[PDB]
């Protein structure tokens, strides 16, 4: 099924409210006269990849990439053979200098990480085809402000990765007592000098959840 059982039994109640109903309203509409990415079987792929309890890190993102073949519903992914894009290609070249033993996969399909609970959200899910933000500010939003408040409040000891400002201001209300906030610019060439390349992300992710008694993101299995 297209909405993993965990994750929906702790968002069900947005489901009912006003904004959702809309929101699925508008989305729907939309692929009726335009093509919209991800394909329907693929808008919720983040739910589906673990368990919601078993969640360890969230890597939030802004908007699905608007080209075919692209968007599969887990944020900055692309599944074979699609090319990984600009920003996933800075994504690995920083995992490379901050991990010596990181592998390169070859690809740029990210749901072994997703497996292992890194959650890859997008705080808007769907896109129209080629045209950027296209379904921005629609309720996906407060749709996806709900997963990140439910984790907020639910678990213990995450991980946020918060790219880019857009990230940042998404995740400015997380609980900083109770969890850890890593920040810094968007992996996307135009802001990758800003900060992204040396931020080391992802070592400082596992040395993290090593203080939480966690085990560490092996970042190279794709
Ligand atoms: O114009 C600017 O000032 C600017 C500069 C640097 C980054 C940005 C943020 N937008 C970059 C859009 C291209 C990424 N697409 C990759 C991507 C995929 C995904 O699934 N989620 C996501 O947030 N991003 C904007």
């Amino acid at each position: 099924e297209f909405f993993g059982e965990s994750w929906k039994k702790h968002l069900s109640g947005e489901f009912g409210k006003p904004y959702f109903i809309k929101l699925m309203g508008f989305v729907a509409e939309e692929r009726k006269h335009y093509t919209v990415y991800p394909p329907p079987h693929q808008v919720f792929t983040w739910t589906q990849m673990c368990d919601i309890k078993d969640v360890k890190v969230v890597i939030l993102g802004q908007d699905p990439y608007h080209g075919p073949n692209q968007a599969h519903g887990l944020c900055f992914s692309v599944q074979r053979p699609v090319p990984p894009p600009p920003s996933l290609e800075n994504i690995y070249k920083e995992l490379s200098t901050d991990i010596e033993d990181f592998v390169h996969p070859g690809h740029g399909d990210l749901s072994g990480w997703a497996k292992q609970g890194v959650l890859l959200l997008n705080a808007v899910l769907t896109v129209r085809a080629h045209q950027a933000n296209s379904h921005k500010e629609r309720g996906w939003e407060q749709f996806t402000d709900a997963v990140v408040s439910w984790l907020n409040q639910n678990s213990n000891g995450l991980v946020f990765l918060l790219w880019g400002s857009y990230a940042q201001k998404k995740g400015s209300a997380i609980d900083r007592k109770r969890h850890h906030v890593l920040q810094t610019a968007h992996p996307s060439p135009l802001s990758v000098y800003r900060g992204f390349f040396g931020c080391r992300h992802f070592s400082k992710t596992n040395e993290l959840l090593q203080k939480s008694g966690k085990k560490p993101i092996d970042w190279k299995e794709l």
